[PDB]
């Protein structure tokens, strides 16, 4: 019950995920994308993304460690921002 509805890395480099989802069949504001070492060491760091793309590329990352990369859905409706239920994956780059 999830916006947007499948997460998935495509592209992977040492250093570096591209990551793809699944246009929501509603509006979208924009996207916010999460992602931190898995298991909360090393704070939380996250980028913005407009609600027209569905396609971010992830940077600055160590090898070899479990990320937990988590996608945001915002909308903008009568004043407010709220976003829906978001979606995590694990990847081990």
């Amino acid at each position: 019950s999830s916006v947007p509805t499948k997460l998935e890395v495509v592209a992977a480099t040492p250093t570096s995920l591209l990551i793809s989802w699944d246009a929501p069949a509603v509006t979208v504001d924009h996207y916010v994308i999460t992602y931190g070492e898995t298991g909360g060491g090393g704070g939380s760091q996250e980028f913005e993304v407009p609600g027209s793309k569905s396609t971010a590329t992830i940077s600055g990352l160590k090898p070899g460690v479990d990320y937990t990369i988590t996608v945001y859905a915002y909308e903008f409706y009568s004043g407010e921002y709220s976003h829906f239920s978001p979606i995590s994956i694990n990847y081990r780059t």
